[PDB]
């Protein structure tokens, strides 16, 4: 029988779903490591005991403990994203969706969510992987990794709280896709990562570290790079938050051992529950706890690591959407709200730009606002909202992964660099928003091609034009159909081309600008002073 697994950790048994009047097997909630329960929240994960009998494979499983956002309860925008199954520390599984009749050795794609860190679930609507998994004929696997302090949480030194963890979560499932997909029909050697935001980073990461590398052969990265301004910490930043951690739960903190003693004995909630006060600065799209730089994982800073191709050669796909920053200036920034068209006084947008670039004194926040204002029209409202818009963007995403792609792109094998600015017809956050981070994902997992969700026949046409150039490349390390054009991103030329439902145009030196400013320029003047 085609639901009928037998892999080196013992024997599953999966489930028929239909898919666009089709159908295809998928085996959900298979686990890859032993529950990080008790004595061992905090820790490295353990590898899954194998088991005797039959594996239920046929339902979802619990998702990771996480904040959940209640900032528009009832609002299809956001629940959407919200764990939409129980919550749980026992959150350590897979998802598989195969192809039928199951294929031979067919092209692999590992999906990790991006909720920066903190949240997240691999069993959202919006990243059910039948159809991309049917359309295109590969086997699509979504892992699962805790977050937040779950995941994250690090006392550089003690072997307790080492931090990383959730990182550690995504290589073991990586491992165990690895060993055993071949038994569901995919290629073990090829294995393409894809994930965005946090996921892209968290991509970034995999082929950064030396023990995650030897996993997979490609990757995708989806408006995250692992440089990201708020994809790690250093490890004396995340000592300082696991002791203020402890601080809020009263804590006894004389040791590491005493702070992980009483955290351990805390409820999921009570941990969630205060998460967000140990951030260092007022500020947005920074988040308490997250990957790292310890010597272990990453063996020394990213940007020497970077310098020097001390990292994984092969092909990247990846990319940005138009307006990434918008989500992050709505859940926030003074003058921001979700049913206006959010005009920003000149005023808001300097309390916006503080909060932006935290970590900057007033000289820089000083050459922040002079580079994103129109100083002929400075108090209109509209141009205001759109360069805090660009600056959130620019500082947090789009110049992050320019810089990561520029340095790459200098010791790798293939580099397609896309800019996604199509804006939903079936969007229902406001318009000043744009193109939304997380929201071409919809599109990669080919939504549009259900009837019922709405999409407009150009919208149907672009997720299949998308999902065909994500599973291509996956296959052969080019998103372009042999003798059927996507240009290739080189150090010289830096083309880039745009998805939307418009004939396809490739462009040159995405954000040029604006990134020499983040990337050079603004590092330079609060180093100097
Ligand atoms: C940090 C973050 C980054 C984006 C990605 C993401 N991914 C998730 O899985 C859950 C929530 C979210 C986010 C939170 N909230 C819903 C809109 C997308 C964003
Ligand atoms: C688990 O598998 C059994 C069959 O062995 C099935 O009846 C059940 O519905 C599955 N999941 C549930 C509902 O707990
Ligand atoms: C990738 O590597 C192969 C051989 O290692 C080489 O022939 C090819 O030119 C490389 N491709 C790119 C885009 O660098």
């Amino acid at each position: 029988s085609e639901l009928l697994v037998n892999t080196k950790s013992g024997k599953v048994m999966g489930t028929r779903v239909p898919v666009l009047s089709s159908h295809i097997s998928a085996f959900l909630g298979i686990p890859f490591a032993e529950p990080p329960v008790g004595n061992m929240r905090f820790r490295r994960p353990e590898p899954k005991k194998p088991w005797s009998g039959v594996w239920n494979a046929s339902t979802y499983p619990n998702n990771c403990q996480q904040y959940v956002d209640e900032q528009f309860p009832g609002f299809s925008g956001s629940e959407m994203w919200n764990p939409n199954r129980e919550m749980s520390e026992d959150c350590l599984y897979l998802n598989i969706w195969v192809p039928s009749p199951r294929p031979k050795s067919t092209t692999v794609m590992v999906w990790i969510y991006g909720g920066g860190f903190y949240s997240g679930s691999s069993t959202l609507d919006v990243y059910n992987g039948k159809y991309l998994a049917y359309t295109e004929e590969v086997v699509l696997v979504s892992l699962s990794y805790r977050v937040g302090a779950f995941g994250f949480l690090a006392l550089h030194g003690s072997q307790e709280a080492p931090g990383n963890v959730g990182l550690l979560d995504q290589r073991m499932a990586l491992q165990w896709v690895h060993d055993n997909i071949q038994f569901f029909g995919g290629d073990p050697k090829t294995v393409t990562i894809f994930g965005e935001s946090a996921g892209g980073a968290s991509v970034g990461m995999h082929i950064l570290s030396p023990g995650s590398r030897d996993l997979f052969r490609r990757a995708i990265l989806q408006s995250g790079s692992p440089n990201c301004p708020w994809a790690s910490v250093s490890v004396a930043e995340g000592r300082r938050r696991a002791v203020e951690l402890g601080r809020n739960l009263n804590c006894n903190l004389n040791s590491d051992e005493e702070l992980i003693h009483c955290l351990r004995e805390k409820k999921p909630q009570e941990l969630i529950d205060v998460e967000w006060n140990v951030l260092p600065f007022d500020s947005i799209f920074r988040f308490s706890f997250v990957p790292v730089i310890d010597g272990e994982f990453f063996p020394t800073s990213l940007e020497s690591m970077l310098n020097s191709g001390n990292f994984k050669k092969t092909q990247i796909l990846l990319g940005v959407n138009k307006d990434e920053g918008s989500f992050f200036l709505l859940y926030g920034a003074p003058g921001f709200s979700k049913d206006s068209e959010s005009k920003i006084s000149r005023e808001d947008f300097m309390s916006g730009v503080k909060l932006s670039v935290p970590h900057a004194n007033d000289l820089g926040l000083d050459a922040v606002t002079l580079q994103y204002t129109d100083w002929m029209d400075d108090n209109n409202g509209i141009k205001n909202r759109d360069g805090l818009d660009d600056i959130v963007g620019d500082h947090n995403v789009i110049c992050p992964l320019m810089h990561f792609v520029n340095k790459y792109t200098k010791f790798g094998n293939g580099t397609y660099l896309y800019f996604f600015n199509h804006r939903a017809s079936n969007l229902v956050w406001p318009e000043w928003m744009g193109v939304i981070h997380g929201y071409e994902i919809e599109f990669v997992f080919g939504l549009p091609l259900v009837k019922e969700l709405n999409y407009t026949a150009e919208e149907e046409a672009l997720s299949r034009r998308i999902m065909h150039y994500w599973a291509t490349f996956a296959k052969t390390g080019n998103p372009n159909e042999p003798h059927s054009k996507w240009p290739l991103f080189t150090t010289k030329e830096q083309k880039f081309i745009d998805l939307n439902t418009e004939p396809m145009k490739v462009h040159q030196r995405l954000r040029v600008q604006m990134c020499v400013f983040w990337n050079q320029f603004l590092p330079k003047l609060l180093n100097a002073t």
